[PDB]
């Protein structure tokens, strides 16, 4: 009874890998944001995101696996070989990656229902919610580049964003 | 004047890579320590170490690069394909890896002097000190497996270790 | 035994002189930043730097000399005969001078090792670290002029910089 | 209307120069007081005076210039080529220099009235008062050398002087 | 890999021995300072120094050895067979011994670099700094005997020295 | 009148020597307890004892000598050439040495009465009491090795012992 789904096990190992590799890319993008583009607050924003991916996003999968018999796999391959040309494009790339996260998560949820794995459907709810939350935070920064042509003005707004004491939306938080 | 050393740049990119990959391996080893070996406090110890490697150890390199013109490279390849057979061997493997850290760091320091890069010699001092500190903490756990054959007794001692409020040795801390 | 190095004595007298003269130039540049360029916060930044050079940078040399038998020399000659054309160039000049500081300090460290003067190598470590720290702070201001064409926006960012309660980086601080 | 006095501008540039050079000499004399004469508290007294000259004494001139259109000049030439033979003579030399300060200040005040520059006459009042205050503090130390032949007794009295929480005389303070 | 240097092991065993024997001599000198020379505060100064040598100076070596595989040796031979004739000479002897400490430490640092032992070079930095700090504190007392011929006046100054709440110099502290 | 006993003077010089040499041996044994036997809490126990011997045990003799005219002698010879084979034997050796302390102290007390030296009989009372107290504390550790074969269990008990806030027995404390 209660035999773990091998299909969910694979999908969640692939999502663990995605969050590790994303976090490593974001750490690089945070360096570049500060170093090459002269936007240290944009750097801090991306760095916070790197740490989210390499922290809780991966941790919760490992924890879940310990509880249900699923096997963890660690297989990572990532290389930053090209960087976006400017800051606007850097954050737009981050946006595209977060949009893909939402698509991957949707798939896992759909799979959990197909496999009648209600514990996994429950688990993924955090990721479903976070898919949108994280995208929204990134979108809030993307908007800035369309609203001013002054990098320092944009930076002042990012500063408040990163320095605000984090509030949780009742639903998406 | 003050042109960055390409040799130091490469050695520090390789050490960034080493700390990323080590941290990912340790995250896996922390999972296994808890999940397979029934030693959650040993897991927490290795997890703290994973976070050290993927946190400050890498961050300080990126920060340094921003200050001196050195280029960051992100190129990561890691796969955990075999795990040690028991807990004793798991921590002994961690020990071996920390010993290798000390050897890599020694090389960077020697190189900094050869290149007359005193800013880099200063920078690496943190890593020289930490090489030993981290090894010592790991050694403290290795010792336990040679001092008791009861996994729960060992776990009780690791618990105090991980839960003690961190003290800094005047020299190695 | 323990006879002071005459070569280190000379190099450190020359560095005392450099820090005095730099501080006097920076005091003038701080006046001009406010008075001629309408950037009082940029003025305060350069003034803080003037006081750093004429304070601790020189004080620590005098203190060291008292401890080891080295002789202090006071020989100062400085005249500000031309000023940079605008604020961007003013801070870029400050940058160039800080870069030269790093080069002079490198030389002292190299000399200390050649003379087997380990007390002097220890002493200069503060200056090695500070060379980079001070350059970084100046670079943070230079960046601003490349990130906005509005002097008041730049000034608002410098204001936060000068008014932030000073934090020390674990390594460079 | 309200065109700045070129004569006052020159006199105040010369007084800026005097305060810079005095402060650099006093910094040397403070070193010697401690290092050569074995009187660290006498050193601290002279050092406090060095910092007064290189601090507020010069700062107030720069500030004034910013307000009225006067031009700041930085032209400094100072070399300590001979030092007084003992501590008594060191402080007596400091006294002579402070007496000369009072004479220079008198001249500026007289000039301000001749030029009908009431803003400058107001400004110099601080310096008129301080001329005497600073001389008095130096005289208080000179007296000590005429009142004891024991350097440590003198040092104990200087210690209280430098360590007393500064009080301001209603008139001269 | 990371095999301990036998040469550094010997040099540090010899420095452990030096600090033990120095501390025992200083304990005797502290007794004599009080008992024979009627200078209890001078006694307390030397006693504090005895405890420094027999405390942290030796402890840090033992700690280091535990971390790196080096072997501790305990081999002590000390006899106080002659004492200096008066207090001035007692502290001058302490001074000579501290000067020799600095010379021994210099040698260890030089050796660490020759052996490419960067962990040992890091370790010895504490001792390099302390060599000078301790000498300075002793010099501060030596000076007193050249500044007064009254033993009680000297004692009053030593009292403040030993009773001041210890401050750390940014570099030498 | 009140001429010091030369016999008591010698016995107390020999006891000063014994406490110095014991303390140096115990410092070595504390190192070995931690380093070789993997028992850091046992190390801390022996280290506390080293510091007791080299602290108050010797200090009180020096103090007494200052008060009564007795002469202090410093003559120390100690070499740790063999170490006990295991931890049990290490603490048993410490026990044997403490038992010998009690025997030496008994002799001094007996001598004080024979010499009608009541001040010395009073003085030695501290040492008579401490002979037993210190032996008892050591016995409490010896017992542990006879009560468990698990080094970590023993270590947990030693930890409480060394970390308990010290209580004084009404008689032996
Ligand atoms: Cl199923
Ligand atoms: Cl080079
Ligand atoms: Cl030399
Ligand atoms: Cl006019
Ligand atoms: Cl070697
Ligand atoms: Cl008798
Ligand atoms: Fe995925
Ligand atoms: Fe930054
Ligand atoms: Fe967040
Ligand atoms: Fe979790
Ligand atoms: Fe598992
Ligand atoms: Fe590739
Ligand atoms: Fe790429
Ligand atoms: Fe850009
Ligand atoms: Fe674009
Ligand atoms: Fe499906
Ligand atoms: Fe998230
Ligand atoms: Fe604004
Ligand atoms: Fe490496
Ligand atoms: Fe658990
Ligand atoms: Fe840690
Ligand atoms: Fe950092
Ligand atoms: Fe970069
Ligand atoms: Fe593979
Ligand atoms: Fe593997
Ligand atoms: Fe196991
Ligand atoms: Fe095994
Ligand atoms: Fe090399
Ligand atoms: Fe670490
Ligand atoms: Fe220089
Ligand atoms: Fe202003
Ligand atoms: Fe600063
Ligand atoms: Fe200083
Ligand atoms: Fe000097
Ligand atoms: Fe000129
Ligand atoms: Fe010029
Ligand atoms: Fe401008
Ligand atoms: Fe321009
Ligand atoms: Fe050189
Ligand atoms: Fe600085
Ligand atoms: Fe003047
Ligand atoms: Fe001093
Ligand atoms: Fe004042
Ligand atoms: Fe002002
Ligand atoms: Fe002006
Ligand atoms: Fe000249
Ligand atoms: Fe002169
Ligand atoms: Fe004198
Ligand atoms: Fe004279
Ligand atoms: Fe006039
Ligand atoms: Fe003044
Ligand atoms: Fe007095
Ligand atoms: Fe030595
Ligand atoms: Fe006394
Ligand atoms: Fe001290
Ligand atoms: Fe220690
Ligand atoms: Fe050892
Ligand atoms: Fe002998
Ligand atoms: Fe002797
Ligand atoms: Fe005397
Ligand atoms: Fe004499
Ligand atoms: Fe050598
Ligand atoms: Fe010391
Ligand atoms: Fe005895
Ligand atoms: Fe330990
Ligand atoms: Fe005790
Ligand atoms: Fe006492
Ligand atoms: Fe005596
Ligand atoms: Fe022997
Ligand atoms: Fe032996
Ligand atoms: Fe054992
Ligand atoms: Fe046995
Ligand atoms: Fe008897
Ligand atoms: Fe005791
Ligand atoms: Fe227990
Ligand atoms: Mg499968
Ligand atoms: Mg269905
Ligand atoms: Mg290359
Ligand atoms: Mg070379
Ligand atoms: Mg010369
Ligand atoms: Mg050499
Ligand atoms: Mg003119
Ligand atoms: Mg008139
Ligand atoms: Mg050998
Ligand atoms: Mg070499
Ligand atoms: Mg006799
Ligand atoms: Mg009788």
């Amino acid at each position: 009874i209660m035999q773990k789904s091998n299909k969910i096990n694979d999908a969640l190992n692939q999502h663990y890998k995605l969050n590790v590799e994303l976090g490593l890319v974001y750490a690089h993008y945070a360096h570049v944001a500060d170093d090459e583009f002269d936007m240290p607050y944009l750097g801090k924003f991306i760095q916070h995101l790197s740490e989210d991916k390499l922290g809780v996003h991966k941790e919760y999968i490992s924890d879940y696996f310990k509880r249900n018999g699923m096997k963890l796999k660690t297989d990572v391959s990532v290389a930053v070989k090209s960087i976006p040309s400017d800051a606007k494009a850097l954050i737009q790339e981050v946006y595209a990656r977060e949009n893909e996260v939402r698509d991957h998560v949707k798939a896992i949820a759909k799979l959990a229902l197909a496999e009648d794995d209600y514990e996994s459907f429950y688990f993924i709810q955090w990721y479903v919610r976070d898919g949108l939350k994280d995208l929204t935070e990134v979108d809030d920064v993307v908007k800035l580049f369309n609203s001013s042509n002054d990098k320092l003005i944009i930076e002042e707004t990012i500063k408040e964003m990163v320095e605000k004491e984090e509030s949780e939306h009742e639903i998406w938080g």
